[PDB]
Order: structure tokens, then sequence, then C-alpha cells
């Protein structure tokens, strides 16, 4: 018997991880966003995922932000726009030893939580794993992927990722947890915004060559000033490798527009320009880029930030 596994944001990546750690025999707690979420939750019986078309139930023990014991161990699942009011909703329940585990894409929500809750440990996460909601409570695990999790400040590795393994849960630990979330964030930079102001596939971008090089020209200034010169050097090849590999696919950052949503740009192309300026490096084709894709938000009523 050890700590219960206090899950937050019941969204894709969250019910996924959730099915895994109670299925395996963890504790296993959902904070559902109100009482009503609740009683929905308990009317549907838990959380159904959906395997290459099969559909499985997990009664997993659900609660409240208000009620409940001491959060030892947390995982934010929610957007990066919601992360800092998300884990603002349980400080009052976080016990000062309490651990988060941030599986929050780009950056600048998971330095936001960490600055309002400083009694607690946060750790950053990357994944690339695939997971799709099909309606309220059902979430398809659609692609295999896999998980870093570090701590800038504390590089030593928890002793509950072998929990993780027992989970099926795949992940490395990393040191430098920062450069592997500054790689993610920059491949995003290249592809996502310009597949929604072109309206293509990823494999759409392959018709426009110069356009994608001269992005990772200042995407891989950026990388090289940040302290990754590894990053900034295969840049371009992990851009163009990625493309052929997802041409099919459309991107999250298409995805969330064609439904009407906010996107995360305030994390990725938003926040690579923020630091760029912080760095006092001029980053002019990201910069057109940039308001480019807030104007093409606006104009659908969509947030630009
Ligand atoms: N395959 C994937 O889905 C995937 C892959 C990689 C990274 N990510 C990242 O994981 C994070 C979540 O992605 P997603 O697809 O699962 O989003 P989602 O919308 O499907 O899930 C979000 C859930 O958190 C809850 N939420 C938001 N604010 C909340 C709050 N203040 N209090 C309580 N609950 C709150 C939402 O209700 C929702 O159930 C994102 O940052 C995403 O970039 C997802
Ligand atoms: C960031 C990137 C390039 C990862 O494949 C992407 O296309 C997505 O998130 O949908």
């Amino acid at each position: 018997s050890h700590m219960t596994w206090h899950i937050l944001g019941a969204g894709s990546l969250g019910s996924l991880w959730a099915a895994r750690l109670g299925r395996a025999g963890l504790p296993v707690r959902l904070i559902l966003r109100d009482r009503q979420r609740l009683r929905r939750y308990q009317q549907a019986g838990g959380l159904s995922l959906v395997e290459d078309g099969q559909a499985s139930l997990y009664p997993i023990a659900a609660e409240t932000p208000d009620g409940g014991q001491p959060i030892q161990r947390l995982l934010l699942a929610c957007k990066a726009y919601d992360a800092e009011e998300a884990a603002s909703s349980v400080a009052h329940r976080l016990a000062g030893n309490a651990e988060l585990l941030l599986l929050q894409n780009g950056l600048g929500s998971q330095q936001a939580v960490a600055a309002r809750l400083p009694r607690s440990r946060c750790l950053f996460a990357s994944s690339t794993e695939g997971a799709f909601r099909d309606g309220d409570f059902r979430v398809v695990f659609a692609g295999r992927g896999h998980t870093w999790l570090g701590d800038p400040r504390d590089t030593n590795a928890p002793a509950w990722l072998t929990q993780l393994s027992q989970a099926g849960i795949p992940h490395s630990w990393s040191d430098d947890i920062l450069e592997r979330l500054w790689r993610k964030l920059a491949l995003n930079c290249a592809i996502n915004p310009l597949t929604v102001l072109h309206d293509c596939r990823n494999g759409g971008l392959r018709q426009h060559p110069e356009e994608i090089a001269a992005l990772c020209d200042e995407l891989g200034q950026l990388l090289h000033a940040s302290g990754y010169d590894a990053a900034a050097r295969s840049l371009l090849e992990d851009v163009r490798a990625v493309i052929d590999a997802t041409a099919a696919n459309y991107s999250s950052m298409h995805q969330d527009v064609t439904r009407g949503r906010r996107t995360e740009i305030g994390y990725l192309l938003g926040y690579a320009c923020q630091h760029g300026q912080r760095l006092g490096l001029p980053l002019p084709r990201l910069g057109t880029l940039l308001a480019r894709l807030q104007a093409h938000l606006r104009q659908r009523g969509l947030p630009d930030r």
C-alpha cells in the first residue's frame, strides 16, 4: 500500500493514465471539476477506454476538489491554459511533500503552476501518446507513445517511477527535461502554425520548403542561444522527419481550430517568441508567423492566446 494517484483533468491523457494506473492495482482518485460532473460520472459507472475498438469500463473512484484526503501525488492533465487555474483549485489540499506531474504541452504553465505552489514539487512531462475523447468519460487509446519525466530543480528520480512501469505507462527519466520540452516546442512551431494558416495536413508542408527552412532557421538560433546546440543542430532534419511520418494527419492545432476550440498558442509559438525577445534575439519570421496565426484565430472568434 502506498500513495494515492490523484488525477486532475479527466480528459484524454488524464483518463488514459487513470485507467492504466487504477487497473494495475494502484490507488487512484479522479478529481472532477464539480459535484455535477461527479454525479454524472457515477451515473456512467467509470471511465470507458477504447483500445482497438474494444471498450472497457474502469470504475475508478472520483471526487470533487473540496472533499477528500490530502494530496501527496497529483497528475495534472488539463490544457496548458488551464493548468494554473486547475492546480489552484486543489492548493488547499496539497501536503507540502506533494509532487505534481505536469502533463502539459509547451512551456509557460509549468513555471506558472510551480510559482503558485512553491511548497510542492512540480515535475515536467513530455508525452507522445495519442488519445482523444469520444464523449464524456470515454477516451480512445489512439496511439502508443512515450512520456519523458524530469525536475529541473531536483534531478534525482523518484522511487515511484517503477509504479508507472507496473502500470504499462512507458516513461524515461531525463536529467535535462527542459531540453526535451524545448525540442517538442520547436518542432511544434515549425509545423503547427503553418498547418492552420494553410489548412493542410502535415504532408502539405512539403509544398512550402523554403518557409519551413527559415522558421527552423530562426528556431535554430533560439535553441542554440537557449543552451541546446544539439536540438538546434538536428532541428531541421527532425522537422522534415516528423512531416513525412505524420503526412496524413492534421496537426493538433489544426484540429483545435477545426472544432472551434482554444489553442495552446500562448505556450508554444507565443512562448517561443516571448523567450526570443527575452533573450534579445530578433526572430522576425516567427514574429510574423505569430501575427498571422493570431489574426487567423481572432477571425474565427477564437482566443489568440
Ligand atoms: N494525445 C493527447 O491527447 C496529448 C498528447 C500529448 C500532449 N497532450 C497534452 O495534455 C494536455 C491535455 O490534453 P487533452 O487532449 O487530454 O485535453 P482535454 O480537453 O481532452 O482534457 C482536459 C480535461 O481537464 C479538465 N480541466 C481543464 N481545466 C480544469 C480545471 N480548472 N479544473 C478541473 N478540470 C479541468 C477538463 O475538463 C478536461 O476533462 C494538453 O496540454 C495536451 O497538449 C495531449
Ligand atoms: C507538434 C507536432 C509536430 C507533433 O507531431 C504535431 O504535429 C501535433 O502536435 O499534432
